[PDB]
DNA sequence: ACG
DNA sequence: AGCC
DNA sequence: ACG
DNA sequence: AGCC
């Protein structure tokens, strides 16, 4: 699938931030009304320190049937720095995306979207590139304040940055920690919560798109 | 300082567990009545993957004055496996301990004590070796159930393993995550909570013994 | 789930 | 713990 | 404090 | 994420 190379990836940390502050102004938070059909999930495993393995899984909704799965194994140069995950995992994801045949209605990333220091989490960032609605689903908090939701199956709270709602915390599985959901691009808080709740099956903590992308990222790595 | 080499460290994972199940029966949970004077804190940093740097800091209580500081830089063979931290960080700590001149009244370790699958966290394990009262203070949960304490300076809850109290969770600093305190050897839950509360200064999340051992483990590593 |  |  |  |  195609996309817009909005900028260079070979940037020193301090420069990436500058970029982030410019790209955030181009983000569009908008309702995603309707039932999506093709939903994608993205993730990366790391066979080596400087070697990543990105996987994208396209699912058929509401059947959750796997329709396509592409992957790209490559070098990872940029280090991990909270708030700059995009500059680390972004490039390899895009290379796997160049291999993607079916155009997704929505893409789910294993990371923050709006719930980010500069309001441009890896999900928002990629959305600008691929120009498709995106959602970020992280397994831990990066930014924002919240009241821990009850330990009940669909309990949830809002993630805040002061008075602004930047995402939500959903208990998708009792006994397990909540997940952090936030809009990427062409998405808003209410719609990302609705969609993520619809993409998560009973008994699972992680919504199908990213849950499967992860397993694949791990199976491909190992045997 | 001296200690008892109770067993070999070069053990395969499955064997270490066996050892743990035998050593746990020798643990003595007993009150630590009274004001201690010399309190030690232990920690390790890792200059390389197979290279550790252990530091032990002895403090004067209740002044928190540093009285002694010894360290040992060495190879780390055993990998990290939750529940077997002792087989990884234990050996190098003991080598630093062999260098220790002042005998501590109590030793605080950066890890679990009783709050462990086999009731023998690294703090309990070392206590058997050094035959001195020990306490474990971890920054995250390894085993047990608990109700998150209020976000207030001295708020705390009990850590459970069913009906058994195996430690406590203390909010030592509002806005920061709680710490997990559990008795090692020659210690009990009530006394370890009392002592750890006394060893933690206002505004700090980590009690002085281990807070200082950590900084040193990091400074020595770097410049 | 898990320094 | 270790990738700033 | 922070995949 | 990666050390089973
Ligand atoms: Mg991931
Ligand atoms: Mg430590």
């Amino acid at each position: 699938m195609d996309y817009r190379q909005l900028h260079r990836w070979d940037l020193p940390p301090e420069e990436a931030i500058k970029v982030q502050n410019e790209l955030r102004k181009k983000i569009k938070l908008t309702p995603y009304e309707g039932e999506p059909e093709y939903v994608a999930g993205v993730d990366l495993s790391f066979p080596g320190k400087e070697e990543g393995l990105a996987v994208i899984v396209v699912l058929e909704y509401p059947s959750f049937k796997i329709l396509e799965v592409v992957s790209e194994r490559g070098e990872i140069t940029f280090p991990y720095i909270p708030g700059l995950l995009a500059f680390r995992e972004g490039p390899l994801f895009l290379k796997a995306w160049e291999k993607l045949r079916t155009k997704p209605d929505v893409v789910v990333f294993d990371g923050q979207g709006l719930a980010h220091p500069r309001k441009l989490g890896i999900a928002s960032h990629m959305g600008l590139f691929i120009e498709i609605p995106t959602i970020g689903v992280a397994k831990s908090r990066l930014y924002g304040t919240f009241k821990m939701p009850e330990d009940k199956r669909c309990s949830w709270s809002y993630l805040y940055d002061g008075e602004e709602i930047i995402g939500c915390v959903i208990r998708t599985k009792e006994g397990s920690a909540p997940i952090f959901v936030s809009p990427g691009h062409l998405m808003d808080v209410e719609s990302s919560k609705r969609l993520i709740k619809a993409f998560t099956l009973p008994g699972r903590r992680i919504p199908e798109p990213t849950r499967l992308a992860h397993i694949y990222t791990q199976r491909l790595k190992k045997g």
